[PDB]
């Protein structure tokens, strides 16, 4: 006898799963009572969050919208269409002149299907090196010559580097590799670099090399979105993103992708279009994804509208101005952040100046409910216990957090980080001695419970605070 | 200034976005106003929504439970550690002898994981032909060479065929093809396959040839796991799934492979373990993912709990008895059916009989709220049958009885195709003109909606829908 | 101080390597002296040896006639030239409809080149399964997946078979390989295949699944220049092949290619022309190989204009019935052969009904001084010989000398199974009965003084160091 | 009726085949009649040519000696087994440290068959650049990215490059690039560069990444035989040649490899053996060559033993100073090379700064029966008009040329580029004028006939000059 629908289908997750209910209302709690820093992470809507969780989500929609493999899909149309027109309005693009396809699941799907539609297997790709501060996806290989990323081993990377005193990008070697290199694409756009990109100068090196150009704004997508950073669509002929960061929307990616005529080159023809659309459309369906998730999609085309708001340019230019307090209060105690500041809404910090690596720093914080991500800089070469730290200003911005607020984070940041290291004096330097320290620590407590008090002050968007299980 | 946290970050969909909002609800509205009989569909719980729907989409991940690349995980943790382990429970697994990883962000993604898990770029794979029944994840090219799957593109496939007459798998052939082009891994599992696989039979083979032996489950997940088919399991090295399908939980993927020690093989050496589990991990992040989705995985524990009950099992009974009734329905009206009925979920409606493509008559039933899906058969481009599946309207509570008059809806919406087509031609340009003010489309949609509208429906309260009518 | 020139550099061998020229000596001997059965082995003319070893040898000539990238090749332009055309006429080819590219260095070179001309790394390929007479270079992997021929390593490789009823090529079942495996190129001709084959019906495949159509006709090279069996130029696109072996010249390589207008298709414009010719010549070079061999294309002219003879038809004629000859002789022996007979140079010899392996049969006739290799046979240690008439035939002998071969043959296989039959199949146990065997030393003996009795090609007997 | 075997097959060349003896007696004439300039080109000897026209060539002996697949190799395997030891005495190796594979066609199938021995389809290479003096198979692809060797199709290549202002390598950029781009193998040794090599150093570059280092001696193999250059042996873990250059051999090639116990190195296993040697002669043959041509196995066995004497490291030694004084000739009379000099058997010589392109002096120095070749040098783009000139000495050393005879090139050289100039100027840079000048030129028939009475007064080897059907 099969379960009435009303019993196993209608009943609300706290009487289906107490178990999963109640780990989602102590991670309900763990988000608005720390401080929440990874810069790859945002808090999105409630709004975001009820299209994300819906009926949507019970739709195959293989496919493009009007050209569907199955039916059914006459509403799945609009709301993608609606997706995909928004998209292109949030990033100030004209449709004559741009495409988006906004089905990739996530980021690294995205990244794959683009250099999937470009690409042959074993071509060759130029992006950020990792501890440069480009992503995985970017082709990266570690400085032992392990392939790391999948981006390595169906293609062909040779990543470009940072100057190794300045931590700015080398556009003179960047010229000089791809020129020797000869790559089909050259990648832009990064998960670590603290400084925008000049992407002229990556559209200077990919015309003298014959190469395509993809900026991969992910991190500083909601950025460009208020035009607060620069524009990579002026000069790229594809540009991919994430949606869950900056932009504050679910997790998804999008693929925009220049269409129409092409601008004039020598040996060119005349009349030469662009030729990008169907080939992206089909690595990602049917080439690489099945189906689309519609629940995602309904989610995306709520962030973007909301993307498009005046109170999203002003959280943008809130977010970019909270990094840098944060990177000047840190900054003055002698902390070393790559390339000395930020022009985005992160700063990396390079714990090699104090003998500290950044899965210490990370441990310690997320005991006193300061959520950071200990992250590769340039030179080092373990990804577990790595040299750096990242601090990311867009979560705690999406809080309300203004600069004021930020150099209290950087406060609490210095407290921890001097913890960490007088851990380390006297406990030791190997992580089964450090570890020891971090029990009955009097001081931790203290931070922790700092920060807990000052982490309540602040409203949080996604779920009602006051409809919470656990409460203060 | 900022806008207020309440007003952008707390304000109910229905008032921040009305466009999205009213979609929404339009198509809740549909999908309880038709006969959704894709295959792969099914309509999950409120309880997996809400878990969906929740602040695990906040949260960076990667990395396994206890080994992340960022802070901040206690409770993801727990929640990972808890889908694993209940998916185990749900597939009868022992975790000494085997693992999951749940991180696939669906089921093409943990296809091309597992994969590259086992496999270098440009190996050798063979799974089921698509117009034989196997899915584009399996090493779809097309009888004219055109590589459309990405695993055809960074994997060299060679496709195995069901028999030409019986349409089932030709094990002989199979066995034959293994043998000459050496595959390192063999797939089972299908998308439109109406019969159980004969998995010691597929161990076998892979034997014989030297392969790895890949089941991808993802359709009958849910018979798999209430031990309504036979089970992968016993004779696979890895198993993938979706989650979404007949196990009717959200859209993910997973990925199962065996642990500890391998059983005996004459070459290899003594007290050998299996190798899987570091393998398939990486492939999934580093290598080919970034962070997983946790809402997925924490809605994933939902759904696999909910499996593992005796409602879920006497579910997935049901499922096989309205296929069963429905293809019996069928070839009582004198259709042709791929293998002349079914063992699982699904039935492979053969049109050829009648001298319609698929896409007549999944076009006329879309019209009439039947939603099923063209589908090529064996030796077809342009469908010569249709797929139909009991998962979905099984969910919404229907019987034997009701898919006899699902049956008989599906009899009027082909007889209507057919008097179209003697009225307007075979040609689709001419025959899309009976689509234009028919009454009789009209009049099966009214009754196909009447029909499936008074149904319960599980994800939301129908009392709350905004469109009622 | 520098030597002379005269001292080092025109100083004959005999005196300025005495231990190099005692060993071909003996080699020359070896040769005269033996059944040589290898049916890739030919004894090629002192005219052709002439040029071989001449100042040819000195000169880089990278580039193609006219148009060189170093200076000094006035005289090997016109040499390449000559033997490119003299290759089109001895295949009866209308340089309109047919080009071809002389700098291979051997067959394998030649393989290669073609294939990277059309085909990019991974591309796939079907040849004639090696067991099934087909050669290496046509794809060849083991059941472990080991890839053992480069063209199974920088290509996807797909055997098709013969049937193994019949031993011909099965062409229902390679219509349906090609159709599964979609093929950019499908390879015909083979190394040990003793039929004709039928290249309509390979083209008929090919067109059927989109493939282009390569012949390597290495083994048969002379007997199609002669017109003695099918001509794969009729309907295969690219034609490769050995000059050393039925044609009777140096050791290197041709490609032949279609050239001009293509015959009608569907979905092909009109005026479309073949566009093989630059491809070919630039994976010949600069693509895999360096500086021509031009020592080897010269004696490869020389050889192309002795083809294009009577006399050379004559020979190919009788290199047929030769093999028929012996073919009949063995088979009146009781003794299975692939296909039951030859249609070609070679016969097939299938010893699984005797329960010996190929090894042993090759092993005993070596020590007799029969040449012959054991060889894959269909449905398979190799459990057949291949034998071939060329090289013998070169020496004058006819259908009736070809009988004797069978009947040392004979003999030899006897003395195979009774050395079996006493010391074992083991060939630990079974080398043992080959000590001091009084048996092989009389067949030994016989099979010389048969042997020295004809006559060589390629240097005088006369003049030979060793005449006994 | 068959012709009887004395007929076709034993009768000369003369008479079999009037043409083809016509045009070897043409070109044996062009040989002795003319200075034969081109670097890779030598004149061997009547006993090296008695092998490679032999009755060797009737063979096939597919396998290795003792390990044949087919039978009557007795006789076969004594020849290969002399010329492997040979080949290993003339490089003055230990049969324990080092063994040799002698079945290829050629330089470029073996460089082919080594790297097919240790790479797998898409591993990393890096060789020195064409345009900087190395070879075809060392990875060459243009500036423009166009594959042009197979070893860039097959395999994934990133050249290393001269200095732009000396001319020699630059080794900080080689380290550079190797620790970036991680190669599976790093060649050294090259077609035009005039300088020895710091094979030391390309061992700390290798060891530094991980690499194999092979290096390609073919141009000055000769000279390695007699100590008369760096030998790569010392720091190569493979060592391929070709046999007919500077070694004065027949056209073959040669892949020598390291045996026995590696040398100690961290994280190496104790005990770990070299594990190349099956490797290598795998990949020569079944995977890649059909047959050997025992002709060329046989000749270059010769070759070997005629490279062991003193004579021939007094040739090597006159080789280098006859390279030497033509460059220094040169130079004196203002002309550039490349590095100013030379330390092996060649000089490269840049014509850009004369308004030259070198198919143009090659072409004019042909009228003059002087023998070059065209040679790209480092910048320029343009293979078939590049930008330079590149002469060697080993050809005209051989016919027993001094110091004083080089100097006489030269000035032969001088009155060419000079009368090449004069063209230019007269006719125009553009080739269908400059070839006009060409026609009835009486300075250039003046220079060929002094070219042709100077080349008269040297021996000759291989043939006798006193025999030839074409005389003065
Ligand atoms: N500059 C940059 N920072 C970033 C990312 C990135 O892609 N680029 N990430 C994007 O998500 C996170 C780091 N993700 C990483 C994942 C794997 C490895 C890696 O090298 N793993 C090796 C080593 C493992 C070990 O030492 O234990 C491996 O998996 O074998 C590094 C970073 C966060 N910070
Ligand atoms: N430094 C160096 N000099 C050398 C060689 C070498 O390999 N390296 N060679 C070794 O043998 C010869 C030159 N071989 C070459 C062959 C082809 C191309 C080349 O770039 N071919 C292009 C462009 C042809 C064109 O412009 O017409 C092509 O074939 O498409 C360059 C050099 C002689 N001198
Ligand atoms: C056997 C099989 N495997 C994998 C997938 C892929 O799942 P995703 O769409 O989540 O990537 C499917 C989807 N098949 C959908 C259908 O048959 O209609 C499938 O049928
Ligand atoms: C620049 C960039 N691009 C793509 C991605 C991939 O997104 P998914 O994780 O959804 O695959 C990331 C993730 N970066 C995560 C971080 O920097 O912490 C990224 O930083
Ligand atoms: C360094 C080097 N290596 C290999 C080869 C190839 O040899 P083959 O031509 O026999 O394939 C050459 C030829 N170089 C000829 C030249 O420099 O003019 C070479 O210079
Ligand atoms: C059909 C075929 N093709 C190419 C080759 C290669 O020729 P080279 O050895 O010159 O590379 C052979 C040699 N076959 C030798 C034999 O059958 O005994 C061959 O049989």
């Amino acid at each position: 006898h099969m379960d009435p629908v009303s019993v196993w289908g209608n009943t609300p997750l706290a009487t289906v799963d107490p178990e999963i209910h109640d780990l989602i209302e102590k991670e309900k709690r763990r988000q608005c009572r720390g401080i929440e820093l990874i810069a790859s992470e945002n808090f999105t809507s409630f709004a975001v969050i009820e299209a994300l969780g819906s009926a949507l989500t019970n739709k195959y929609s293989e496919g493009m919208p009007g050209n569907r493999y199955y039916g059914g899909n006459e509403y799945i149309d609009q709301i993608e269409n609606l997706c995909r027109s928004r998209a292109l309005q949030a990033f100030h693009l004209d449709a004559q002149s741009w495409g988006v396809n906004v089905q990739p699941y996530s980021g690294s799907p995205a990244n794959f299907a683009a250099y999937t539609a470009v690409l042959n297997p074993h071509d060759r790709i130029m992006g950020l090196d990792l501890r440069s501060g480009g992503h995985l996806t970017h082709g990266y290989y570690t400085s032992g010559g392990k392939k790391i990323s999948a981006t390595s081993i169906y293609f062909e990377s040779l990543p470009y580097k940072v100057n190794s005193t300045t931590g700015y990008i080398d556009y003179d070697r960047l010229e000089e590799k791809a020129l020797d290199f000869r790559p089909k694409l050259i990648i832009c756009g990064g998960s670590a670099y603290p400084r925008d990109w000049d992407y002229k100068r990556f559209r200077e090196v990919a015309d003298k090399c014959g190469a395509l150009l993809l900026c991969d704004m992910a991190h500083t997508s909601g950025l460009v979105a208020a035009q607060e950073v620069n524009s990579p669509f002026e000069y790229c002929d594809i540009v991919t993103t994430t949606t869950h960061k900056s932009l504050r929307g679910p997790r998804a990616g999008m693929i925009f992708y220049r269409k129409g005529p092409k601008p004039p080159k020598k040996g060119q023809p005349e009349n030469a279009v662009y030729d990008f659309e169907d080939k992206i459309n089909f690595a990602v369906f049917p080439s690489l994804q099945g189906g689309p998730h519609n629940h995602q999609i309904g989610a995306l085309a709520v962030a973007l509208k909301q993307a498009a708001s005046p109170g999203f340019k002003a959280y943008a230019k809130q977010v970019k101005a909270n990094a840098v307090a944060l990177g000047k209060y840190l900054m003055g105690k002698g902390y070393s952040l790559v390339t000395g500041g930020t022009e985005n809404h992160l700063v990396l910090w390079d714990l090699r100046p104090l003998g500290l690596t950044g899965n210490k720093v990370e441990k310690l914080c997320d005991l006193c409910n300061i959520t950071v991500n200990k992250n590769a800089v340039f030179g080092d070469s373990s990804a577990l216990a790595p040299g750096g730290v990242r601090i990311g200003a867009p979560a705690m911005t999406s809080r309300g957090l203004v600069e004021k607020d930020f150099e209290q984070i950087g406060e609490f940041l210095h407290r921890a980080v001097t913890l960490t290291l007088e851990i380390q004096k006297e406990h030791g330097k190997l992580l089964k001695d450090f570890n020891k320290g971090l029990v009955n620590n009097k001081a931790i407590e203290d931070l922790k419970a700092d920060v807990e008090k000052f982490s309540a002050l602040f409203d949080m968007p996604g779920f009602l605070v006051s409809e919470m299980k656990y409460k203060d």
